[PDB]
């Protein structure tokens, strides 16, 4: 079998670290229980040969540990030393350098405060003191980042909570969601706005050189441009980065599968499932068995494809936006590895029922039967899978909350109740559909979103402070198109509502530099606040939200913005609650399950489990609430489909 690409085990260490060792100091140093493994396979079986080892043939020395059965290097199929084995390459503006010297160069430019290229283990970083507000300023000037929060390498987990620790040390070795009061040593610039700070440690020996050196904090994000996929070859990375990195430690040995750093809370929440964890195989739930050979595209947002045969699922790393240029070459590519791993032909090909989505154009090409399922049910279904749902378990009353997904009918859904099994999904209520004003724009002008719903909902709403910078404007315009439905698509969105209330707030800028922004800022603010009594609310108005109650209360209650943000969560949680108790009370529902990104918002959480005691709850844990999840939904739709004979 083949085991997802595993951190440097404590014995590796130990030998790179050891004067004397044939290995002391070798960045390459890997055994029988860690190293590479998906992201130097080029095909099965895994052996050598068929690795992009293939080409570094082993010393003697080598050799005899590789063929020795009592050895830790028992056909470790990517072993090497300094004498058989790849170097690194040090390159910096007419500068070069080799091996030791190439690590060198790369410390003395991180301590003096330049951004170093770094070649990983599934694509490239960039790095920078953390500490050192200056490098951090040039980073994200260089990268036109001003805001998206940076992950930071830490040399050790000292002084971090203990389920901290537990994840950051494990062989997946992910990115951790910590609070950044714990880690005081960062600069300002790594997580502004925000109320935690992803962290890693070291996981190859190549981190952990650097890291025993440098013996700070250091950026280390994704090494790409926005708008293309990440580079895995030195070529690329030498072009993507050459306005950005000051020099580049690269090495000779081929990456040959994009695979991102894994995302985790401190809580153990799965975020973005990569490196580590991936090709892993997860059973399916109970009823589920003899199940065809199905391929799922996914989303075009964030997106992972599924692989569904027998009781078994197995989900591929994020692959990104698949609208971005050139992005179909790794997303075939880990397609092809995962297909040969796994001696996988699909027979079926499930995609999302949206008729513009690039998967959907993809899957018109593989002379296969193409069946579609709705956004929202295929989160639905990928929580019931991953809570072990059975295939005849009923129905739940479902909350799915994210930004946009098509529904049916062809209306734009985001903040919706529905009544759900693994065949089944009927519509039951939600948020109103509200204009989304200038289309695309909605999602990067949270101000868009306010002067829509004051539109709809908010009588003489110029008079309000909150509204000032829509009012100044020549709004008129933009309120004739919504009027006319000229590029103003109507969507009941979770997300474009939280874009709503912070541009009321005034806690984003007036132009998002990311998707989820505001929304994320909102939360932040929201969480400093530890409850408060206040009179805002969301009633409901047949089976939808009145918000023309809610922007009344809300607008008119002053308060802290800490507060405002709270209770627009509160609220928001108690309408949803009572919505979804009258759903499924008068059902016999017992059982209510939440899903959408929107659903990562750990305060929402909290107030939806607050109010709905009443009920077993399930919400995503071990797969993104979000769209890398959405495979795994589509995947058991299909089954369960094929399962009654459809
Ligand atoms: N402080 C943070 N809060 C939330 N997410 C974070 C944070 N730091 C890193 N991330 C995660 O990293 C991903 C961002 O991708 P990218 O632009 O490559 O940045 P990086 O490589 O620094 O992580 C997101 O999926 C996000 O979940
Ligand atoms: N902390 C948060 N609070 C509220 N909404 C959020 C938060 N984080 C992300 N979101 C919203 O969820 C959306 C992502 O949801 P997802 O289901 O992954 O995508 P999609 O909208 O494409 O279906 C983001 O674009 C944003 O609208
Ligand atoms: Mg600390
Ligand atoms: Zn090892
Ligand atoms: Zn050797
Ligand atoms: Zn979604």
């Amino acid at each position: 079998q083949i085991v997802p690409d595993a951190a440097t085990c404590p014995a590796c260490l130990a030998e790179m670290n050891t004067p004397g060792e044939r290995r002391y100091r070798y960045p390459f140093i890997n055994c029988t229980h860690c190293g590479p493994r998906f992201t130097i396979i080029r095909a099965m079986p895994y052996d050598r040969p068929f690795t992009v080892m293939a080409a570094f043939p082993l010393c003697p020395a080598c050799d005899k540990e590789y063929r020795d059965p009592l050895d830790r290097r028992f056909h470790a199929q990517p072993v090497a030393c300094p004498e058989c084995g790849p170097y690194l390459e040090w390159v910096s503006h007419g500068e070069h350098a080799e091996q030791e010297a190439a690590l060198q160069a790369a410390i003395a430019q991180l301590k003096m405060g330049n951004i170093v290229a770094i070649k990983g283990i599934g694509g490239f970083h960039l790095a920078c003191d953390a500490r050192n507000s200056n490098a951090v300023a040039t980073l994200r000037a260089r990268k036109h980042r001003p805001a998206k929060p940076l992950a930071v390498m830490l040399p050790v987990a000292d002084g971090l909570p203990d389920a901290a620790r537990q994840l950051l040390t494990t062989p997946a070795a992910p990115i951790v969601l910590v609070d950044k009061k714990y880690v005081p040593e960062l600069c300002d610039d790594i997580a502004p706005g925000l109320n935690e700070v992803g962290v890693m440690l070291p996981a190859n020996p190549l981190q952990h050189l650097l890291l025993q050196e440098l013996q700070c904090p250091l950026v280390m994000t994704s090494g790409n441009l926005s708008g293309k996929p990440p580079a895995i070859s030195n070529e690329q990375a030498l072009e993507d980065l050459q306005g950005i990195a000051d020099g580049f430690l690269i090495h000779n040995r081929d990456i040959v599968q994009r695979m991102d750093d894994s995302v985790v809370r401190e809580s153990g929440e799965m975020l973005r499932r990569s490196r580590g964890y991936v090709p892993d195989a997860l059973a399916l739930p109970p009823g589920f068995k003899n199940v065809p050979p199905v391929l799922c595209l996914g989303a075009d947002l964030k997106n992972t494809f599924c692989l569904v045969r027998g009781e078994q699922v197995v989900l591929s790393q994020h692959l990104g936006d698949l609208s971005d240029d050139g992005i179909q070459t790794q997303w075939r590519e880990a397609l092809r590895l995962m297909q040969n791993i796994y001696n996988f032909t699909p027979q079926y090909v499930v995609h999302d029922a949206h008729p513009g989505y690039v998967s959907c154009q993809w899957a018109s090409e593989m002379n296969l039967p193409t069946q579609t399922v709705l956004h929202h049910h295929a989160h639905a279904a990928a929580c019931l899978a991953e809570h072990q749902w059975p295939l005849d378990g009923g129905d739940v009353i479902a909350l799915t909350l994210d930004g946009i997904g098509m529904g049916e009918n062809g209306a734009l859904w985001g903040g919706e109740c529905l009544r759900v099994n693994y065949r089944e999904c009927e519509h039951l209520g939600g948020l109103p559909a509200v204009a989304l004003p200038g289309g695309d724009l909605a999602a990067k002008q949270p101000w868009r979103n306010l002067l829509a719903q004051c539109l709809r909902f908010v009588p003489e709403w110029q008079n309000y402070p909150e509204t000032a910078s829509v009012a100044a404007a020549n709004w008129s315009v933009l309120a004739r198109a919504i009027e006319r439905g000229i590029n103003a698509p109507l969507a009941s969105s979770c997300g474009r509502l939280f874009d709503a209330v912070a541009a009321a707030l005034g806690c984003a800028p007036a132009t998002l530099s990311y998707e989820g922004e505001a929304a994320c800022a909102l939360e932040a603010l929201a969480a400093s606040c530890d409850g408060v009594t206040h009179p805002v609310t969301m009633p409901r108005v047949d089976n939808q939200l009145d918000l023309a109650t809610f922007w009344q209360q809300w607008l008119n209650w002053q308060a802290p913005v800490n507060q405002r943000a709270w209770a627009f969560h509160d609220a928001l949680a108690q309408g949803f609650a009572a919505l979804m108790r009258e759903q499924a009370t008068m059902r016999g529902i017992t059982t209510l399950v939440f899903s959408g990104g929107v659903i990562h918002n750990r305060l929402l959480r909290a107030r939806l489990a607050h109010y709905l005691a009443d009920f077993t709850l399930l919400f995503p844990q071990s797969l993104p609430a979000g769209d890398g999840g959405l495979s795994l939904g589509q995947g058991v739709i299909a089954a369960a489909r094929w399962l009654a004979g459809e």
